[PDB]
């Protein structure tokens, strides 16, 4: 069995579903496969949070910001490893990209929040109904359906077919235990997400990773996009940065939303009750203190007030149930209950309050410097979790240039193929923000569509 199409997208996240768009509104023919019985991918499973400066919420909410301070916050926070092109150029196409999605694709985020994630210097990300991917993908499958996009899932994209000019001419992929052929007319794109779950590659570019959790992430981020390009003489890099997220189940290592209360004022609490690490520093910084707590754990703990901002208790009630049956979370009407329950020091706690409250009404943290000010906490009822790391995102990838355009180990576009998203490793440097993967994989997906729609057809 074979197909043809102008524009092949590997890959049915956020990346994909925006180049796949684009092709079809350039008037190209295209198609997405992907290797899963269901779209979306981590783009689904995310918080799905956006950062845009300047956007139309910050407007409403008289929030000041600029490109220069997003650009900025991003490169210090991977250590200014990132490629400052490629992190200039999403956040440059930041606005179009969530009015985009906003106009075209018709996803709805909130007119009145947004987020401050971890290294964030003010707040900036846009925040999807429902506080998921589920909106965000959801919204593209309809739109996909009505422009006539074909997603053919349960196929596995194994090799890049290569012309013998290096020209990148289509994909066989394997679906039921059969090899399919793809012929691409004008370009490939390859938007396969991360690596994080494969834990053979985890181990191979990073030995000395946490190993007390498997994979909690989407199944199908294991990296074949990297090893399918490099096959074909691509170049990879930052492979060995490998972020873990620090609020998660300890149990099973998943990432925990109902916590995204950090974002709004909720406080880190060690065993001791005491605070130890500013809540809106960087995810590696945090991560790595936790570590360093009694019991390689942290408490979270919020308050009704912060709730009635920032509504992660309403938005995640599957998290709330199961924590709780779980003992892993619990509602109390005060602080004393709230250290009972979990065994902190009642009077270290109320202490640690105390300061948080003065700190609050002063807006200066003087124990970590909280960027955005703490919030009082001397009114209940709480929500306190407790919470450990886990390793959660690759940073590297393959190199692109800042149209999507693969190179090679001698930085030499390899013809016909793009890439975009978490595929790639060119952006975050050592240490991804929160909210800035979704920033990037709609920036460029868009990038990468357009660009493969563009490309010479293939004679
Ligand atoms: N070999 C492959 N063939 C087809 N699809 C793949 C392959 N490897 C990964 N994928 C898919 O690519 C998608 C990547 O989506 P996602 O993880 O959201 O990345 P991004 O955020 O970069 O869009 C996932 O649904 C994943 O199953
Ligand atoms: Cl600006
Ligand atoms: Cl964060
Ligand atoms: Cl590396
Ligand atoms: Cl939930
Ligand atoms: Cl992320």
């Amino acid at each position: 069995m074979e197909y043809t199409y102008d524009v092949v997208i590997i890959g049915s996240g956020g990346a994909g579903f925006s180049a796949g768009l684009e092709a079809i509104a350039a008037g190209r023919s295209a198609v997405i496969i992907e290797k899963m019985p269901i779209i979306g991918g981590n783009s689904l499973i995310s918080g799905a949070e956006m950062n845009v400066a300047g956007s139309w919420v910050q407007k409403n909410m008289g929030i000041t910001d600029s490109k220069e301070l997003f650009i900025s916050d991003t490169l210090k926070g991977g250590d200014f490893k990132g490629d400052p092109e490629m992190v200039k150029t999403m956040v440059d196409n930041a606005v179009g990209a969530a009015e985009w999605l906003r106009d075209y694709v018709k996803v709805e985020f909130y007119p009145d929040q947004l987020f401050q994630f971890g290294g964030h210097s003010v707040k900036r990300a846009l925040i999807p109904k429902g506080h998921t991917g589920a909106e965000v993908i959801s919204k593209f499958s309809i739109k996909a359906d009505e422009v006539g996009l074909p997603i053919h899932t349960n196929t596995k994209a194994e090799k890049l077919i290569q012309d013998q000019t290096g020209r990148i001419v289509g994909v066989e992929a394997a679906h039921n235990g059969k090899t399919i052929t793809y012929h691409a007319k004008r370009g490939v794109v390859i938007a396969t997400g991360g690596f994080s779950s494969n834990m053979e590659m985890r181990k191979k570019y990073n030995p000395e990773l946490d190993e007390r959790y498997g994979s909690t992430g989407h199944a199908g981020g294991t990296g074949d996009g990297i090893v399918m390009a490099e096959k074909i003489h691509a170049a990879a890099k930052n492979m060995g940065y490998i972020q873990s997220y620090p609020i998660c189940s300890p149990t099973s290592g998943a990432i925990a939303l109902i916590a995204d209360s950090r974002f709004f004022g909720a406080v880190l609490i060690n065993q001791k009750g005491e605070r130890f690490v500013e809540e809106l520093e960087r995810r590696d910084v945090i991560s790595h203190a936790i570590l360093a707590q009694p019991g390689r754990y942290t408490y979270v703990l919020w308050n009704q007030d912060i709730e009635n901002v920032a509504h992660t208790v309403e938005m995640h009630q599957g998290e709330l149930k199961e924590f709780t049956k779980d003992g892993l979370m619990y509602k109390v009407d005060t602080l004393e209950e709230a250290a009972k329950v979990f065994n902190i020091p009642e009077d270290k706690l109320l202490s640690t309050i105390k300061d948080v409250n003065h700190y609050a009404a002063t807006g200066k943290d003087e124990a970590f410097n909280h960027r955005s000010g703490l919030v009082d906490l001397s009114k209940g009822p709480y929500w306190i979790l407790k919470a450990t790391p886990s390793v959660h995102h690759t940073m590297g990838g393959l190199v692109v240039d800042t149209r999507t355009r693969v190179l090679d180990e001698q930085g030499k576009v390899i013809p016909g193929l793009f890439a975009a998203g978490e595929v790639t490793g060119l952006t975050h440097g050592t240490n991804r923000l929160g909210g800035n993967a979704y920033t990037d994989i709609i920036v460029y997906g868009r990038i990468a569509g357009q660009e493969a729609a563009k490309h010479h057809h293939h004679h």
